[PDB]
């Protein structure tokens, strides 16, 4: 509260660490469904169904341009990629399976990097 500050974690490295995580995600072999925004002409339904599109290239742009206030806002956009993927794709599809794999991959890096 006013004049009563909790010690807070050192956030000085967060930009570099998030960039590294993103690089790792961009180079994963299962990243192909997520590298660029979904093309609304090739993909019937995505426009109406997915209210907040997101993809790795949009995250990279936002990260490079100071549009994440903090590391949680970054993680929210990564998770949004995978949540949108699950909304739109059967678990059993190649893209569905890709999204599950990429989510697991991200979350371990997240925990390892910042929960420690
Ligand atoms: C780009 C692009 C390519 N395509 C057609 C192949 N495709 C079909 N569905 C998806 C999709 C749907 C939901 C969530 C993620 C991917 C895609 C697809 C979209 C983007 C990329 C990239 N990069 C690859 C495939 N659409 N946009």
């Amino acid at each position: 509260s006013m004049s009563v500050k909790k010690p807070k974690r050192d956030d000085s490295k967060d930009l570099a660490l998030c960039s590294m995580i993103l690089t790792e995600m961009e180079t994963h072999e299962d990243a192909w469904p997520f590298l660029l925004p979904v093309n609304l002409k090739l993909v019937p339904g995505y426009k109406k169904v997915i209210k907040k599109p997101m993809d790795f290239s949009t995250i990279r742009e936002k990260l490079s341009s100071g549009q994440y206030p903090n590391l949680e806002t970054f993680a929210l956009d990564v998770r949004l990629v995978f949540d949108n993927c699950e909304t739109f794709n059967e678990d059993d599809s190649d893209i569905g399976r890709a999204g599950h794999n990429m989510r697991k991959y991200f979350e371990k890096k997240w925990t390892d990097t910042f929960k420690v």
